[PDB]
């Protein structure tokens, strides 16, 4: 089994010569993240956002006791592959006993569902959706800030992950897995009945965050109300689009309201050309920040079955990789936790605005911190190139640990986020496993919504993305290393 510090045991060219071998090492150590008090609570089956690790030792210290439906989506997607008997998912979940992987996934998902249902019972006002929650005790509570508030985006991610898991479980023909799947189907189906009432304001406007009068009141209690928080709507092509599809297919909207969803969204779907120095022009979908995380939706629905979409998103990775070469960055950018202050052991903040400003709606960006999970969209197109970029960042001081990759490093190598999260680690894992879009596509076809998806989304993308430039620009490989400035590898992983 591989050394903890395997990233620098390979050369870059060796990664490209045999991506699978390298990925096999990656999955093994990533899987160590999957432990009680590190990434989830085995008592209630619920994710934690992650955990801090000690500056010197690289051992788990201080967990994050909160999580959200977005991290749930990463865990559930992993479990969908695991229960289906994926050998790669087993290398993650149960490397020394692959046969146990399906049972492990089934067991946790059973415990998890029980917890979801206790939460629904105590907080029926959420209508079967999840706010940001505290998962450190047996029963979920909303985090303080998220009492009477629920986000559409995170829930959109979870729902299609559960959709995949159900399909995966039923595909096994194992009777107890099928029974588990049907209980999850019941949970998932309940959200269909509440989705429009909670999140659809009308005229194509979908709340980013819904304010609930009182989470203790049933959805249709005579005093219960739902209203959008401010004027922030799920109206763009990023992760929130998953929730749009949920409303369209299952929400009971009229044809006019479905048309209004896409009409209201249309101005946020924009073609722009990346062009810096000798790189480009490359036509891409304009990003929010052009953080890698914005591409999440392609993990969960079969966007890449549509060739115009596949081409536009392939271009994104031409731009993302080559942008880093031309601007001399030894990694790529995504929303991420900032460095740890070694004196306190605390993360100094969260950096949302990390991406590629010239092809972004939001041009005010912090670009001093890079993260391995930035490669997840690259991995979907070219796992060698993806893993080369991953390796380049992972070789930075303290950027591997006994639970796999570390959250983030400054590109100048003077600081590291001594932290593990689902977002910075298991996003990449889910990309290595090919997303769940195959499972989702199967179930969509069986429920006769696949054709509608293709027609609508091909129409929207083909209307905006014409005469692509830069499709001849090859993906770029890392040309700079993370500087060594005197940071010392974790004593358990060196
Ligand atoms: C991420 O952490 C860095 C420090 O490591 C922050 O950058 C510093 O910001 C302070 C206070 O605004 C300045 O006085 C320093 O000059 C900056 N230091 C460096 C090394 O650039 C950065 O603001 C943090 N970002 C977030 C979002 O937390
Ligand atoms: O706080 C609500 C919700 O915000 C989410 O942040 C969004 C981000 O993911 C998205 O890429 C951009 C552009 O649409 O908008 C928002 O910043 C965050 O991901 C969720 O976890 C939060 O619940
Ligand atoms: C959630 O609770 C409500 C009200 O208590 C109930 O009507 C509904 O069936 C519950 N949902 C699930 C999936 O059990
Ligand atoms: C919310 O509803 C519960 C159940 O009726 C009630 O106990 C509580 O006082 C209400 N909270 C507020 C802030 O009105
Ligand atoms: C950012 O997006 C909004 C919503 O579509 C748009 O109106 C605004 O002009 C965009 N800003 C830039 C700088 O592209
Ligand atoms: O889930 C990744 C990150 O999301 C951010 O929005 C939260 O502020 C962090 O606590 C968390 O680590």
């Amino acid at each position: 089994e591989p050394s903890c510090r395997f990233a620098h045991q390979y050369t870059q060219e060796q990664v490209l010569q045999n991506p699978s071998k390298f990925i096999n090492d990656v999955l093994f150590w990533e899987g160590k993240f999957h432990q009680n008090n590190i990434s989830y609570n085995s008592g209630n089956g619920m994710s934690y956002d992650g955990t801090n690790i000690d500056w010197v030792t690289g051992e788990g210290t201080v967990k994050h006791p909160f999580s959200a439906a977005s991290k749930e989506s990463l865990q559930v997607m992993l479990y969908a592959h695991a229960i289906a008997g994926s050998a790669d998912a087993a290398r993650f979940l149960s490397p020394n006993n692959p046969s146990a992987a399906p049972g492990i996934a089934a067991s946790i998902m059973d415990t998890k569902l029980q917890t979801y249902l206790r939460f629904n019972e105590t907080y029926p006002g959420f209508g079967g959706f999840l706010p940001w929650f505290t998962s450190s005790s047996q029963d979920l509570t909303p985090t303080w800030d998220w009492n009477n508030r629920v986000p559409g985006l995170d829930n959109g991610e979870l729902l299609w992950a559960v959709y995949a898991f159900i399909q995966a479980a039923e595909n096994t023909s194992n009777k107890s897995f099928i029974d588990l799947a049907k209980k999850w189907q019941t949970w998932m189906d309940y959200t269909k009945t509440t989705a429009a009432h909670i999140f659809y304001q009308g005229e194509g406007k979908v709340c980013a965050v819904t304010d609930i009068k009182n989470q203790s009141l049933p959805v249709y209690h005579p005093e219960q109300t739902y209203a959008c928080e401010g004027t922030s709507y799920l109206n763009d092509p990023y992760e929130g689009e998953l929730f749009t599809w949920w409303l369209q297919f299952f929400g009971g909207l009229s044809d006019a309201d479905i048309e209004a969803l896409w009409e209201y969204k249309r101005p946020q779907l924009v073609s722009v050309d990346y062009h810096i120095g000798n790189v480009g022009p490359i036509t891409v979908q304009k990003g929010y920040w052009f953080s890698s995380h914005e591409t999440w939706k392609v993990l969960e629905m079969p966007y890449y079955d549509i060739d115009i979409i596949r081409r536009v998103f392939q271009n994104a990775e031409r731009a993302r990789t080559c942008n880093s070469v031309v601007t001399q960055v030894p990694g790529m950018f995504a929303s991420i936790n900032n460095v740890t202050d070694p004196a306190t052991g605390d993360v100094v903040g969260y950096i949302s605005n990390a991406g590629i400003p010239s092809i972004a709606n939001q041009t005010i960006q912090e670009l001093d911190v890079i993260t391995p999970y930035s490669v997840f969209p690259t991995v979907l197109f070219d796992k060698g190139v993806g893993m080369a970029w991953w390796r380049n960042m992972a070789i930075g001081k303290k950027m591997q640990n006994i639970y796999g990759s570390t959250e983030s490093t400054r590109r100048d190598g003077t600081g590291v986020s001594a932290l593990l999260t689902w977002d910075s680690k298991v996003s990449t894992v889910n990309a290595i496993l090919g997303g769940v879009s195959g499972l989702v596509s199967q179930k969509m076809k069986a429920e006769n919504i696949y054709n509608t998806f293709v027609e609508r989304i091909e129409a929207e993308y083909s209307r905006v993305f014409k005469n692509l430039k830069g499709e001849h620009v090859p993906f770029c490989l890392p040309q700079e290393t993370v500087p060594d400035t005197g940071l010392v590898d974790f004593t358990t992983c060196n």
